[PDB]
């Protein structure tokens, strides 16, 4: 046995630590910000890895691995760790382990690009990065080793490149909410937030109600010309005038898997979407010391070929030495989307029992339509999260007007949705002042406080005119959802 | 235009750097030792992952992902490197990158196994890892930085441990004469030469014959208990009593593709087998000025819909501004193994021109039989790059008798096939021996010398008794093959 007995809606930090350890997602690590994948989670990694993968070669993106070093000359042209020695020998020049590869692919770009008849350029890696913080990690969201995809790709115009930087954007929502029924929130970031060198960042932002703040779930970043200048990635037209290509820059990590966990999660564990589940349906025989185990068993195997032809992901737990409610609760923690169970009886009426992970409803279906039925049964689950955890993320943000309206909205551990006129020194002036108050309220109580913007949404409410900025007074220019964040 | 003009029997070196330049496959980096891997490598490398993968999904392995990091504790418990700073700022205790992930994910073994229900245990990871030896680097052969999968069992009996080890060999020698059409010889590495800390060592071996040299194409230890007396890995049998597990560690690494690209290449530059090339059928529409342009390439275009039902890889390079001599030379560089050719004189006979890369044979196929003559092409490309590439491994090893029939075939750039006494220290004799007799003749003529074991061959000839060891003269136990080697 191993059960989760932390509640997720009394100390939310202690259940999703014994949601991913006694899942057996994760393994600790003797180096501190760094967390084993367990097969667990990693198969849930590689079912999305295949989803974006097949998307983006559509696109015409090809994959390549380029190198983890990075010349400092390159690098710095921080929270990067740095090799300074091989064996007791001193690097003549310390190299360091790539946080992102925009330096280290760039020059070979400039090098490769030469002719319009050479763009689009299209490139992804998968690998691994490095970004070496100094403060405490939480495994998948803040670590300091995670997975992830980067693409990068060139242009001959602004306007396709933009195009670009949108259809990726629209996939990172599609892996969200359509594979892990995730709701995400589509929009640009403030001037403060976008990425540093870039022109234009758009984003994906996910809301995780127990604690009351904004992820960041993806990014795609419109870099424009800007890093072409820089490393002097240049192109003729036709008529053989050179110009700076235009340029994208995108990635999503395992940080994914994480924002998974905790938005389905459950008192009694994991909770895994159907459509990345690495088992979809558990088969649990009843094996009483006097019954016929072998029918029983060979009636499994049969019901197990069946669904498999229907492409459901199937595993019969015959484990002797386990109780059948031992198996029940093994497979809820590990969040398995259906559970089937045949004994004597089923096997007598030609029926089994299959219970639904998400709410632990009962059904009886003939064997004639398993396959259907468990089919529009795990459409139903994974619509049923997606659709509850999209009501949890409109419950969760409240349309404001003015500032003291913001810390009862973050004392609810909502966002807050506020027109505001998008001056950069008043997000800093905002995130300064809410930090303050939270303090000051830590004290009357006996992980910042501060609030910032998450995103400008694409999905723009009405905007009637002279509405002014909720923060300092001046003529508003667009809702900004902002909150405590990660 | 670019086109391979280094003679690959003449300067093999040079030959090798404009096969994989001007094809495509890498670029340099400002790092030496490290390469970037551009698609036209990276899409062959993720054919046979896939391969591999497929494979041992079915033997139970399931993937996961350790960290980059180990510590020094661990790791010595060398041509490592170390990190010793995270920005400005001393690291506490420095940290090293992995060579191999053995110390890195032992500890945890040791933490998951408990009873002998817990075995086997199976995992597998693709990912990178670095060895920093500060010798000139061989793009895909001998790199600083590479790409690999590392796979890591334990069991509770060395008959089984063993049974996985030989299982997994198993797999390579499809890898790479299944796949990529290489011959390779499978056998067990002498006891200087294998894994450090293991028990036995088995590995298959390539020859390349134009420098003469031997190379490891992958390998798969049994490391027996000593691994899990380290990390104190044990479990309980059902009577209480504990046992170590018995352990194997296998890997293979994008080395691979570079014995690929030696093995086929010729003159025109690179061949790639049917079954790993992203491009199986190139299409080249003939575009005179003066034809029905629409009609050709719209033709080209149901030829390819028509092979893909076959699930055949095609591409259609319409491109206006190059001529047809031009495309040919351009896919033959980057080892196409067919194209396609189509002419208004062969729309009007219902007929494509078909071009073998390997050969340069020429067919002229009915558009109905194309996809079943296409497919028994390919076939038979492949098995003919491979029936060749073993002819000339066979015309490589020369059986000998004694010592001093050594030189002559190393002078000829063969392997010798020899009895040998296996005694360790009569290896580093010999590797000295070689090396120092391949010194003088240097410097009579006007890249190491030595000759040391390739392997101990599993396929053993007849060992009449009495033979004696051709260079200690004692009894001989084994044949064992020798050369030099990378
Ligand atoms: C997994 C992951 C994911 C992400 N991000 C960043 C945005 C992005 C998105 N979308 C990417 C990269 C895809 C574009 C994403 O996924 C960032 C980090 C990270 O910043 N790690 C360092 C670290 C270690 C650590 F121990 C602690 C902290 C730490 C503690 N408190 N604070 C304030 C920080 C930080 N890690
Ligand atoms: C790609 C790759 C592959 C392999 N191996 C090792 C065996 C194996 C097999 N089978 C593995 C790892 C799978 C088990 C394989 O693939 C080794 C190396 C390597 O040793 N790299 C370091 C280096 C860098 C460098 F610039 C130069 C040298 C160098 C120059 N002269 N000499 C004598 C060395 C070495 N690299
Ligand atoms: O780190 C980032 O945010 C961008 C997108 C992936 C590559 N660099
Ligand atoms: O490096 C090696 O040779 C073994 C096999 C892969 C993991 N370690």
């Amino acid at each position: 046995g191993a059960m989760v007995t932390a509640k997720k809606d009394e100390n939310f930090s202690e259940w999703y630590t014994q949601a991913i350890v006694r899942s057996e997602m994760i393994e600790y690590y003797d180096i501190s910000g760094c967390y084993i994948m367990r097969p667990w989670a990693f198969h849930i990694w590689e079912k999305v890895q295949r989803f974006f993968d097949d998307e983006i070669k559509k696109m015409g993106v090809e994959n390549s691995y380029f190198p983890m070093f990075v010349s400092r000359h390159k690098l710095e042209k921080p929270e990067v760790a740095w090799v300074t020695h091989y064996g007791d020998s001193p690097l003549p020049e310390k190299i360091a382990i790539r946080p992102t590869s925009e330096t280290i692919m760039y020059p070979a770009y400039a090098k490769w690009i030469r002719s319009h008849r050479d763009l689009p350029l299209k490139l992804n890696q998968w690998c691994s990065v490095v970004r070496w913080e100094f403060k405490q990690p939480t495994p998948f969201l803040r670590t300091r080793e995670f997975l992830w995809q980067e693409g990068h790709t060139a242009h001959a115009t602004e306007e396709e490149a933009w195009e670009l930087v949108l259809d990726i954007l629209e996939l990172y929502r599609r892996w969200y909410e359509e594979c892990l029924a995730v709701p995400v929130i589509k929009g640009e970031k403030s001037e403060g937030e976008k990425f540093a060198g870039g022109k234009k960042t758009t984003t994906v932002e996910a809301f995780i109600p127990e604690n009351g703040r904004g992820i960041q779930a993806a990014t795609s970043h419109l870099l424009g010309t800007n890093f072409a200048k820089m490393f002097e990635i240049e192109f003729e037209d036709e008529e053989g005038h050179k110009r700076l290509v235009h340029q994208t820059s995108w990635g999503c990590t395992t940080r994914s898997l994480g924002v998974m966990i905790m938005t389905h999660g459950d008192d009694k564990g994991l909770v895994i979407p159907p459509r990345v589940a690495s088992v979809q349906v558990v088969i649990i025989p009843i094996l009483f010391k006097d019954e016929n185990t072998g029918e029983i068993l060979g009636k499994c195997r049969e019901l197990k070929t069946m669904l498999e032809k229907a492409d459901i992901r199937v595993r019969i737990d015959d484990r002797s030495n386990y109780t059948p409610g031992w198996k029940y609760n093994h497979w809820e923690v590990k969040g398995v989307p259906l559970r089937l169970e045949l004994g004597p009886k089923d096997l007598a009426k030609g029926t089994a029992r299959v219970v639904r992970r998400d709410t632990g409803e009962a059904y009886q279906i003939s064997w004639a339509d398993l396959a259907p039925k468990l089919l529009e049964l795990m459409e139903g689950i994974q619509r049923s999260l997606f659709e509850k955890a999209k009501a949890r993320l409109h419950e969760g943000i409240e349309k404001i007007s003015t500032f003291d309206e913001v810390m009862p909205a973050l004392n609810r551990k909502h966002l807050v949705l506020a027109p505001w006129c998008e001056d950069p020194e008043s997000e800093e002036q905002i995130k300064k002042e809410t930090q303050k108050l939270s303090e000051i309220q830590a004290i009357e109580a006996g992980m910042t406080g501060a609030m910032k913007t998450l995103c400008i949404p694409f999905d723009q409410p009405p905007m009637p005119e002279g509405t002014k900025c909720f923060y300092t007074g001046k003529p508003a220019k667009r809702w900004t959802l902002w909150g405590r964040s990660y």
